[PDB]
């Protein structure tokens, strides 16, 4: 096969992407070993769905797992009557998701389970895939002529040829695995054929962070979770928290081998120690550095010029309400809270009005990083930790370190009941989720 | 008696104003004629209650009317568990209102009935009185040395020695009377003994407006409904809508007789005409000019200097929500609406958070003037009809002409359920009222 493994792509045909996908235990070869994972479409990751604005998507999910499941169309500003976080597909049953891709949309999105209390083990076991919305902006020469790849960043741990079970500490921290993979492959080699690469990045891990850095190179950020920036932004490194996506341009500067690494990052995960009358929580500290892939540059690379502009960010109406949502932790209980409460699917927490804009101030009063996700309604990050964001773009997950406040501008789009929650999915399963009703 | 009739004053004693007041049909002499009015304390207007911040008020209202009644402490930022717009005192029964006067408070307030569907006939019949909160600011020489008077502006119509009954047209327009009185007197004479007068003004009429102008003199506005301005504001005339209060300084310029008039004002009241196939609504046009009182200046008047400053207006926290409240009319049905609904005491319309500030945009989409009143939570008028207000002061009624939008800054104070409504009280009785719950 191609030196660089990427998931199989399924494309819309004549404006329709009609596909049946089964969620199923699947024996497969992974990182040189045989394992049974839970997959969509018999692969890990699941197939990449590639569509254009205004396409119709008709996806029938057949549940062949021994427990109920469903889909979250992560990042898609569609109706919560379609992207329904409360729906349950029982074992053996099927459900058809049908929606139209919004006209003003572009970027890398993804799909995975969202059945409360069962997300972490299902996602950890392999149930996820990417969805790419192609844009007319892809036709500009500076992007068209780049070599494009999707990088699904997901780790895994195996025990007896199956995904390792969650421990109590896993429910507290979020589970990370020792196999740190790209597109389900262990440290693949990308042999570049062009000097400019356009990489779509997805963190589909339960809890692992990727502090991304390419040896000897900067990255040029061109898209965030849910759309393009206004112009490329040069960065020395790029942190991708669970659930986040980014698109970058890489401009290969000379021939050679360059490592794309996940540099040490301390997200505040905790261990336990006993030092002669202790038995108390201790920080795990920063992650060990990981090599994600080997990047081989072509001979005499001459990268393209960067595009001067991408997409202008919409001018939003003035906001009509300000909300405050405080995150707290009970680590030893592995319970997690928003405004002092745990999720209750019967309780509406916030009531907003469609087509108005709100300001959400999300404050992390815990000690762990928490990546805050809102369904259905993409937002503009204004500032985090009192620092203004250096670009305008649509996001749907925002990482908060301990103590930090994020100020978000949230246009309310589709009507209905939806949710917001931490995307360390163990924390969501353990209660860190709330309900927004838009009318 | 004194040439200038003013209601009897009852003052707190040792920090307590403890008083029993009966609401009762009372034969009395009024404007040279004998009539039976409904009064508090056997007088029209009822007695003026004069208190200081931190005083305790203990007022037992005995209901001697043939229908239920209650009190609204108009303008007082106290608890809606005390100023309870839903409470009913049945005929023959009593209820004791007990509250502490807030520390940061000054001005002219008033009391009258607020039993939904019965306000207009009860207020029209004579049930109202003033409450004055004395301030340490009263001790400054420029105010202390002024001659002070209360002017209760209230009109009346009599039929068979009793208040004239409401007609259907009265329920549509709000009832106005031909006897245009000051302190229950017909065109009294005020023989000034000092060159500077300090006049506390109260519009306690059901619906009549007072476009106030003193012949040959400006007025110096020093207080609005619920407190002092920051400094005196010179005006050529001053419109007082139903429920509003103001305090002015008058600086008598020369000897002579000067008329205080209610100049012609068109509030959009409607009549009916038939011109050969008609039978449709027609504007009544501006009110006829009224003389309110005769003001006789003393010999060689030398008025005091104006105070340079009054009270600094509080700096308010940034608002956390913006509300829109649209007023509409069904004139021929005499029904009046807020956001398309009529009052329902069981329905909560707005839910806010105590100690936050909200912006309320109130829009009059009708053709009549509507004076919008909010209980419990005094507001700062920012602009009306797109014109910035020329002063900062606490208000609790704001007049909107046809088409106008008022933008108000509303700090939410005491918790509980309260109401907002038009203070053309017929319109409130006919549905133009809503419910705010503060928690
Ligand atoms: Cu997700
Ligand atoms: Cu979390
Ligand atoms: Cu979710
Ligand atoms: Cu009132
Ligand atoms: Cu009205
Ligand atoms: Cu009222
Ligand atoms: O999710
Ligand atoms: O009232």
């Amino acid at each position: 096969g191609p030196s660089f493994p990427e998931p199989k792509v399924v494309r819309s045909q004549g404006g329709l992407l009609s596909l049946k996908l089964s969620a199923t235990p699947t024996p497969l070869a992974i990182a040189g070993q045989r394992a049974t994972l839970l997959t969509y479409g018999g692969s890990f990751p699941g197939p990449t769905l590639r569509v254009r604005p205004r396409d119709t998507v008709r996806l029938t999910l057949e549940n062949r797992l021994p427990e109920p499941t469903n889909l979250h169309w992560h990042g898609l500003p569609i109706s919560p009557k379609v992207d329904d976080p409360f729906l349950e597909i029982p074992p053996g049953e099927s459900w058809t998701y049908e929606f139209t891709v919004p006209k003003e949309l572009a970027g890398t999105f993804w799909y995975h389970p969202h059945l409360h209390g069962r997300v972490a083990p299902q996602l950890f076991a392999g149930l996820l895939g990417a969805l790419v919305v192609e844009s007319s902006l892809d036709a500009i020469p500076e992007l068209r002529e780049a070599e494009e790849h999707l990088l699904v960043l997901k780790d895994l741990a195996l025990q007896g040829g199956r995904p390792a079970p969650h421990t109590p500490m896993d429910w507290m921290n979020g589970k990370e695995g020792d196999l740190v993979l790209v597109n389900g492959a262990l440290r693949p080699t990308l042999v570049a054929q062009k000097a400019t690469l356009r990489l779509r990045l997805l963190n589909a891990s339960n809890a692992r962070y990727y502090r991304l850095a390419l040896q000897d190179h900067p990255l040029y950020l061109i898209a965030a979770d849910g759309g393009f920036l206004e112009e490329p932004l040069e960065v020395s490194e790029l942190l991708l928290a669970p659930g986040e996506r980014a698109e970058v341009l890489v401009r290969l500067r000379k021939e050679g081998r360059f490592l794309l690494q996940a540099l040490p990052y301390d997200r505040g995960a905790m261990g336990m120690m006993d030092m002669g009358g202790m038995a108390h929580a201790m920080p795990q500290g920063p992650s060990r550095p990981e090599t994600l892939l080997y990047l081989i540059a072509p001979k005499n690379p001459k990268p393209l010029p960067l595009p001067k502009a991408l997409s202008p960010f919409p001018t939003l109406p003035a906001p009509v309400v300000t909300r405050r949502l405080v995150l707290t932790e009970d680590m030893m209980a592995a319970r997690f809270f928003i405004n002092g409460q745990v999720f209750d699917h019967r309780r509406v927490d916030l009531k907003g009005q469609a087509q108005t804009v709100e300001v959400w101030e999300v404050e992390n009063q815990g000690d762990m990083d928490h990546p805050f996700h809102l369904h259905v309604h993409p937002f503009q990050v204004l500032s985090v930790g009192g620092r203004p964001f250096p670009y305008r773009a649509w996001k749907d997950v925002v990482n908060l370190k301990a103590g930090e406040v994020a100020r978000l501008l949230v246009p309310l789009r589709e009507k209905g009941r939806t949710v917001f929650h931490c995307h360390i999915v163990e924390h969501e399963d353990r209660g860190m989720m709330g309900v927004l009703e838009v009318g």
